[PDB]
């Protein structure tokens, strides 16, 4: 299991939706695909 260790609450949480779980902000327990962005902001393109 992958660990994203620390994110300051200055960062908002991502507002996507998929798999018709929620349709709103990243919900605890929600299902996440491979390329899904977890946070509002700009993603490192090396990572993608």
């Amino acid at each position: 299991e992958v660990v994203y260790d620390k994110i300051s609450k200055r960062q908002r949480l991502r507002v996507f939706k998929h798999e018709d779980g929620s349709e709103r902000v990243l919900s605890d327990g929600d299902h996440v695909e491979v390329g899904q962005q977890l946070m509002e902001g700009s993603a490192d393109p090396h990572e993608v």
